[PDB]
């Protein structure tokens, strides 16, 4: 085999860092080895990638959205797959969970509490404030006129949105220390920050994915319950009849040169070492299950099960499909 050399996963907190530094102890004698580096968000990621400064992250599909772009250029070479009832899946659904109870449907979202997994992400923001601006919801005649975030807080009372910088009310139900309490990496960002922002009572209603109540609140998962686009409730259960959205899975990104090889064996080993079937203490995909968020999908989704190699000739717009993309790019 080809000689040895090393990747650069690229962390966006620093549970994430330690996890991939754990990795890297359980690597060392590997043909790929790997090294870690942390960024305070994502978009630093992106930059060092397309540097050479760093070689893969994984992104949610609004995120590789913007690590495809110029002056990046980056491509998604492997997906995540999800656990579904015919066995596997590369999508999953977007949701929004409610409190069982509290009866107020799609259509009576003015004025409440929003909990949200991050600006610009799928499930927590594309897909939920995309709908309700073609719903007419939330009146929003394009960028010229204003930013989406000002759009969103005229239309939700207050918000915990991870990341967004324009509107102070989107910060408003965040929990945590001030200086980072509304960052991309605070208690309430994620799948599961949203959920327990939701828990909490300082959203009523959380923008999440179909797996989100089980992987949080196993045992009390049908005191939630779902919105549907229709106007019903149903149960959480239920998400293939009350879902928004079906999106790409998240992916890791990498630059359109040969270093995707070195990064595809690495994960291939690693998944085959540290998957859901492993012997070690070490699981490189969660394992899912009721703790604190900001352990929650670190490096990948604790609910992603494999990667699944994506095909060289696709590309960002590709991955996430045209239709989304353009969604996308109506929302800039
Ligand atoms: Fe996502």
């Amino acid at each position: 085999a080809p000689p040895k050399s090393v990747i650069r996963w690229c962390t966006i907190s620093s549970p994430e860092e330690k996890k991939c530094n754990n990795l890297r102890d359980l690597t060392q004698q590997e043909r790929i080895s790997l090294t870690c580096v942390q960024k305070a968000t994502y978009l630093d990621c992106i930059k060092a990638i397309a540097n050479n400064e760093a070689d893969a992250i994984s992104l949610d599909g609004g995120q590789v959205f913007e690590a495809g772009l110029a002056p990046y250029k980056l491509k998604p070479i492997a997906a995540e797959v999800y656990e579904h009832t015919e066995g596997s899946t590369t999508s999953y659904y977007a949701v929004a969970v409610v409190k069982k109870g509290t009866e107020f449907t799609v259509n009576d979202l003015q004025g409440k509490t929003s909990c949200h997994t991050g600006l610009g992400r799928s499930a927590g923001w594309n897909i939920p404030i995309g709908t309700l601006i073609h719903r007419g919801a939330i009146e929003w005649e394009g960028i010229e006129s204003g930013s989406v975030e000002q759009a969103v807080a005229k239309f939700f009372s207050a918000s915990c949105v991870p990341g967004a910088t324009i509107e102070q009310k989107l910060c408003r139900q965040c929990k945590g220390d001030p200086k980072t309490k509304c960052a991309r990496n605070a208690p309430y960002s994620g799948y599961s920050g949203a959920f327990h922002c939701l828990k909490d009572g300082k959203g009523d209603v959380a923008f999440v994915k179909h797996t989100t109540v089980n992987e949080n609140a196993p045992d009390q998962k049908d005191e939630y319950e779902l919105l549907c686009l229709d106007g019903s409730r149903q149960p959480v259960d239920n998400y293939k009849t009350c879902n928004w959205a079906r999106v790409a899975a998240h992916a890791v990104v990498a630059r359109d040169d040969n270093k995707v090889e070195d990064i595809w064996s690495f994960l291939s080993k690693a998944q085959s070492d540290f998957g859901v079937d492993t012997k070690s203490d070490f699981h490189l995909f969660g394992p899912p299950g009721k703790k604190d968020p900001v352990l929650k999908d670190l490096l990948f989704k604790d609910s992603a099960i494999m990667l699944k190699r994506v095909p060289s000739l696709m590309d960002s717009q590709l991955y996430l499909g045209f239709e989304y993309y353009s969604a996308i790019q109506s929302m800039r």
